[PDB]
This record gives C-alpha cells, sequence and structure tokens, in this order.
C-alpha cells in the first residue's frame, strides 16, 4: 500500500512540523487510527494531530517529557523521533520514506531527512503524483515489462527488410564510382545469425542489445554523479533516469537493416546521381518514422499507466516522442548525454579495439572527469553484460565471438535475456 500523497516541512508556531497529505479522507482516518493505536501499545505519546483537509501533522518534540516528534538537527536537517524503533518500522513504509529520502539508522528511533531532499520550510516531497490511477530497476516495473513485450513482439523479433538488403541496379552503379565509400554490401551485413535455438534476426540490434543498453543507463548515471564533477548529473533525479532507461527500449525498433549513418548518406547521394537528381528520403529518417509510429502506438494504449507515473504530462511525453531517434536522441542535455553514453558503451560488440578505444573510450573518460579507473570499471560491466547474453565482443576486454547457444536462448526470449543481465553484479562508486 501507499496511502500518503506527499509530505511538507511546515512551521506552525516556532516549532518545525511535518504535514502529511493523503489520497482519501478515509485513508487519513485509518492512518490516524492504526498509528495512534500502535503508539499507545508501546507506551508512546506520538504527537499525531489532525490538520487542514485530509492532512495530518507531526508536531515537534517535547523534551524531556515527550521526545517523540520533529526537531531540527544541528546540521540543519529535519529530524523525527519516533520514540521506539518499533514505531518507526510501522510508520515509514506507510508514508514511503526510504533511504533515498532520509537517514535511517539500524536499530534507532530517529530519522534525518536529507538536506537536498528537504532543505527547509515549505519544502515538499511527493510520493504519489496527483492524478495517479489505480491500475487493474525500472525494467522490472509493469511499465517497463509491457514496453519490453511491445518492442519485442512488434519490432525486434522480426527480420530486417529484404528491400533494404541492397540498392537497385541503378543506385549500385552510382555507388561503385566512389572509391572512398565502403561497398554497398554494408546494407546486408549482420542480417541474421544461426543458433541452436533458431535463426536470430538483426543480431547486432536485437532484444539483447536493447535490454543491455537500457540496463546500462542507471549504472552510468551513478558514475556520472560521482566522477563527472558536473552539477547537471549530480542533480539528476531517479525519475529522469527511469525515463531515459524507458526510452532506450525504443532505441532501435525503427531499423530495417544494419546500415551505418554514413552508408545511408551514400545511398541518398547515389540515388541522386542515378535518377537525374531526384530526392529520396534519408533511410535514417525512415527509421525515426518507424520508431515514432511504434512508440506512439504503445503510448496511447497505456497513456493512463505512463502519466503521471513516469511522464509528467502529455506535453513532456510529446518531447520524447519528437526527440526519439535511432540509437541516440542527439540532445546536449543531461539525459541526452546519459542515453548516448549507454549506446556508445555497447558498441564494443561491433567495433574493433582501436576504433572503440579512440572513438568511444576517450569520450567516456572525458565525461568521467578523466578518471580512467572509473571508465574501466564501467566498461568492464558492459563487457560482463555482453558475455552474460552470449553476444560477441571485439572492442574491449576479453574479446570473443558469439556464444551461439547462449546468444540464441537470450535473443529469442526477452525474459531469459533480462534474467541473465540481472545475474551480473553492478559496480560501485
Amino acid at each position: 500500500q501507499g496511502m500518503v500523497t506527499k509530505i511538507i516541512w511546515v512551521s506552525n508556531n516556532g516549532k518545525p512540523n511535518l504535514k502529511i497529505e493523503f489520497v482519501s479522507e478515509e485513508e487519513k482516518s485509518n492512518f490516524f487510527k492504526e498509528v495512534k493505536k500502535k503508539a499507545s501499545e508501546l507506551g508512546l505519546n506520538f504527537p499525531l494531530v489532525q490538520g487542514s483537509g485530509n492532512s495530518l501533522l507531526i508536531e515537534a518534540s517535547n523534551y524531556p517529557i515527550n521526545p517523540c516528534g520533529c526537531y531540527i538537527s544541528p546540521g540543519g536537517k529535519l529530524a523525527i523521533n519516533f520514540g521506539k524503533v518499533e514505531l518507526s518500522h510501522f510508520i515509514l513504509p506507510k508514508v514511503g520514506v526510504k533511504t533515498e529520502h532520509a537517514e535511517i539508522f539500524k536499530d534507532h528511533n530517529t530519522i534525518f531527512f536529507h538536506k537536498h531532499k528537504l532543505p527547509g520550510v515549505n519544502s515538499e516531497l511527493t510520493f504519489i503524483p496527483t492524478g495517479t490511477p489505480v491500475i487493474v530497476d525500472y525494467l522490472l516495473s509493469a511499465n517497463g515489462s509491457k514496453a519490453i513485450d511491445f518492442v519485442w513482439s512488434n519490432f525486434l523479433k522480426h527480420p530486417y527488410n529484404p528491400k533494404l538488403k541492397q540498392p537497385d541496379a541503378n543506385v549500385k552503379a552510382a555507388w561503385e564510382k566512389h572509391a572512398d565509400w565502403e561497398h554497398w554490401s554494408n546494407m546486408g551485413q549482420d542480417w541474421s545469425l544461426n543458433t541452436p535455438s533458431g535463426l536470430v534476426p538483426r543480431p547486432n540490434h536485437g532484444i539483447a542489445h536493447t535490454l543491455r543498453v537500457a540496463q546500462l543507463v542507471p549504472v552510468i548515471a551513478e558514475f556520472l554523479k560521482a566522477y563527472s564533477g558536473d552539477p547537471k548529473f549530480q542533480k539528476l533525479t531517479q525519475k529522469e533516469i527511469q525515463k531515459a532507461q524507458y526510452m532506450m527500449l525504443f532505441s532501435v525498433i525503427g531499423r530495417e537493416n544494419d546500415m551505418s549513418w554514413t552508408d545511408a548518406n551514400h545511398y541518398q547521394q547515389a540515388f541522386k546521381e542515378a535518377y537525374n537528381g531526384q530526392y529520396s528520403k534519408h533511410i535514417y529518417a525512415t527509421f525515426k518514422e518507424n520508431a515514432q509510429k511504434g512508440f506512439l502506438n504503445h503510448v496511447v494504449t497505456n497513456k493512463s499507466s505512463l502519466i503521471p507515473s513516469l511522464f509528467s504530462d502529455e506535453s513532456e511525453l510529446q518531447y520524447w516522442a519528437e526527440a526519439l531517434d535511432t540509437g541516440k536522441p542527439g540532445i546536449s542535455s543531461a539525459s541526452g548525454i546519459l542515453m548516448a553514453l549507454a549506446h556508445d558503451l555497447d558498441l564494443m560488440r561491433c567495433y574493433d579495439k582501436g576504433k572503440f578505444n579512440s572513438l568511444k573510450m576517450k569520450d567516456l573518460v572525458a565525461r568521467l572527469g578523466g578518471n580512467e579507473d572509473a571508465a574501466k570499471k564501467l566498461a568492464d560491466y558492459a563487457h560482463d553484460l555482453i558475455v552474460a547474453t552470449g553476444d560477441r565482443c571485439m572492442g574491449y576486454g576479453v574479446t570473443q565471438d558469439y556464444n551461439y547457444s547462449l546468444f540464441g536462448k537470450c535473443s529469442l526470449d526477452p525474459n531469459e535475456c533480462l534474467k541473465q543481465l540481472q545475474s551480473i553484479p553492478k559496480p560501485e562508486t
């Protein structure tokens, strides 16, 4: 259960109090009943007083007669004494207060709200956003799970488009005139992979890649908080990280082959040189359209589940719908960089060591304040995820080809793939 909507650091009289909002009026009338009863069974006088509307107030402490209540710590943090550790374990889960919100010591009756979570008076902390419906690691959540099932069954389980396996005869002729261009056979590379479990489509951009990059996002975020030195990452909320993680599930669903951006540029120009300068839609533009169509499809179906639980509102959802692109969203924002780094890190599966080190590792190190040790620890984790899913690795660490048996089991079963990814311990900062 949740019960509590939000809590506020208020100041009735000179003493610091805590205003507790609730969903329903009866919910307040039950929180009041259960706690006051629990407090009287511990011989405690817990100052739980009815407030305005559906709110309850925890009055200040009354030393030495009644130490229970609120007070301001010497460090400035808001503290609440529950008298006994028994009462705290009975109240905190009903409110939603965890280690993320306050300092909760083992075998102790007093908690301390973090200074950056609840700085001073009139500071708020929402547990349940107003408008939250009653539905009848974020990858484990209901929203995450439904998104995984969607991108798998609607896009990632399907073969690449044979029409985009190679250009027509005309475009081929215009292509081969450029010696500086890689051959047009790049359009058909990494088409599929034979495994004992079955023929795996798009093996370089499948469910394994998708789940891996999504898995990397919260880990990279923590490293950025610790080693980047940039305030924008230090202020990055868990909510934002969840959205960034959620969006990476749709990162490559639009792809119709394993083309590079450069290959696509070459196709467009060769199309131009072959058909009297006629315009053709850039293939990566088609990819985006495909991904947007899929994303918007899933969104409108589960709009109630996503707003406001994950996305603030319909307009914020519009932002991501427009920003959605293949691989990276190419935005210079905090979230943008985070998602791009997760994408870049997984490129060790298809880049050679020289290419991956120079083009990707040097970037990551710079992002991490120049900390090479931190970068290695992060890259090692990405390497472990690739090994755990039987994928190939050619850009970092102990290089390997596909573990065909393991890769087949994971790539043809998102649930199994997700299970293997979770078997890998996350590195600490």
